[PDB]
């Protein structure tokens, strides 16, 4: 009995990392392929056929997608499930009627996959995810793999500077009419992940009444490899990659990367980049700063940093 756990692509990502809002798809097959041309006895029949399926304390919402057969046999309604609180908390599928499933299914060596979903609880923030599976079959026990996926929650950070790499003046005093850069720090992607990229973005909610926008810079904070062997080297101005909109009105700034650009960096490269934000204070008071970054739809904030007039 084996367990896999597939990506969009329906490609094995068995070890891999995923995020927060992850959908795990795993596809389990009850094996019944080793007893084709079996001659069981009646007694042995009669203790019957179930497949078991034990999550961790990671998971939440199942979602039975399918159970078939490998001749394209639709078979749930031949199936009972039970969930249960293998000694702990698991689902359970047993069949109604072992003679007859044992005759059309079992002795013809037609195994069965079952297509399960599940997503992350959102209290579980880091360490590994799993799931195995084991079958019983005519009373006698086996277990099978376990799959496992660590959950990595994005994190992000913000500073102002006098300029870019130069120093930080969080909490300290600016002269009116000049310029102080905000630094947005990117999440380095890790790789080994289990996922493509197509989103890679930072909202930023500038004080619009005290700083004019100016510019900014995209940089690579790592080497980032592409698919085809590219090496993108750290330090690299990433500002062709990006598009970036800034309403006057609102103070809102987004910059973001190309879906083609993102779908091009290979899953065995780390990806992150970081962005300078240049302004001119333009008048007195306390100006605060935040921002928002995006990636895959997980959202997080970076801290809140203060400079004064």
């Amino acid at each position: 009995p084996t367990k896999k756990v597939l990506d969009e692509n329906g490609q094995s990502i068995n070890g891999k990392s995923v995020l927060p809002n992850a959908t795990l798809d795993y596809v389990a097959k009850q094996n019944f392929s080793q007893y084709k041309g079996i001659k069981a006895s009646a007694e042995a029949i009669a203790k019957g056929f179930a497949f078991v399926d034990q999550p961790n304390e990671a998971l939440a919402e199942l979602t039975v997608k399918s159970i078939k057969a490998s001749n394209g046999d639709d078979v749930s309604s031949l199936l009972e499930m039970r969930h249960v609180l293998p000694v702990g908390e698991f689902y359970m599928w047993t069949a109604k009627d072992p003679q007859a499933f044992y005759k059309a299914y079992v002795q013809k060596g037609l195994d069965i996959t079952y297509n399960l979903s599940f997503k992350v609880k959102k209290e579980f923030t880091k360490g590994q995810i799993k799931n195995g599976v084991a079958q019983i079959d005519f009373g006698n026990g086996y277990t099978g793999n376990i799959v496992v996926n660590d959950l990595t929650t994005p994190e992000v950070h913000k500073d102002v500077l006098d300029k870019e790499d130069g120093k930080s003046i969080n909490n300290g005093t600016v002269k009116l009419g000049d310029e102080v850069t905000y630094k947005l720090e990117g999440w380095v992607v890790p790789a080994n992940r289990g996922y493509d990229l197509f989103e890679y973005k930072f909202v930023d909610h500038l004080q619009h009444t005290h700083d004019l926008y100016l510019k900014d810079k995209v940089v690579a904070k790592v080497a980032i490899t592409l698919k085809d062997g590219t090496v993108i080297p750290k330090g690299t101005n990433l500002v062709q990659y990006t598009e970036t909109v800034y309403n006057k009105e609102t103070g809102r700034y987004e910059l973001a990367f190309k879906a083609d650009f993102l779908a091009q960096v290979s899953r065995s490269s780390a990806f992150g980049a970081d962005d300078f934000i240049v302004v001119k204070r333009i008048k007195a008071g306390d100006v605060y700063n935040t921002a928002d970054f995006f990636v895959n739809g997980n959202k997080v904030k970076t801290e809140t940093v203060v400079t004064h007039t």
